[PDB]
C-alpha cells in the first residue's frame, strides 16, 4: 500500500483539510495520513468549511511530526510552500511535493474556502495517481 502524509505548520489546518479531501477521494484505495509542525486542535472554522463539501475533520487526527515516522508513507506533501524546513527523513520518500497553501486560521471564511479548493485540487491529482 503506498500510504499518504500531508505535512503542514497546523495539523489542525492544512493537513487535516486535505486529509478530509484525500479520504473521500481515496478511501479503500491506499491509507492517507495528516502531521504537522503543531499537533493542534480540529480547528473550529475548518469543521463548518469541510462539512460544506461532505468532510467532517471534528473526530479527525492531528498527530505532531516528531511522533511520526515517514518510513510507512512512500508519499510525503507539503502545504506551505516551505517542504525543505521540514525534517530530511520525511522528505526522501518516493514521492515529496510542496502545494504553496496559506493557513486559513483566523482569515475571512471566502479564504478559508479558498484554501479548501486548493486542497481539493491538489488532493485528487496526488489521491488519483495511486488509485
Amino acid at each position: 500500500m503506498k500510504k499518504v502524509m500531508f505535512v503542514s505548520k497546523r495539523n489542525s489546518s492544512r493537513s487535516q483539510m486535505a486529509e478530509g479531501f484525500a479520504k473521500t477521494l481515496g478511501a479503500g484505495k491506499i491509507a492517507v495520513t495528516s502531521s504537522g509542525l503543531e499537533s493542534s486542535r480540529v480547528h473550529p472554522t475548518a469543521i463548518a468549511m469541510m462539512e460544506e463539501v461532505g468532510i467532517d475533520i471534528s473526530g479527525q487526527t492531528s498527530d505532531p511530526i516528531e511522533n511520526f515516522n515517514a518510513d510507512d508513507y512512500d508519499v510525503v506533501i507539503s502545504l506551505c510552500g516551505c517542504g525543505v524546513n521540514l525534517p530530511p527523513e520525511w522528505v526522501t520518500q518516493e514521492i515529496f511535493e510542496d502545494w504553496q497553501l496559506e493557513d486559513p486560521d483566523g482569515q475571512s471564511l471566502e479564504v478559508f474556502r479558498t484554501v479548501r479548493g486548493q486542497v481539493k485540487e491538489r488532493v485528487e491529482n496526488l489521491i488519483a495517481k495511486i488509485s
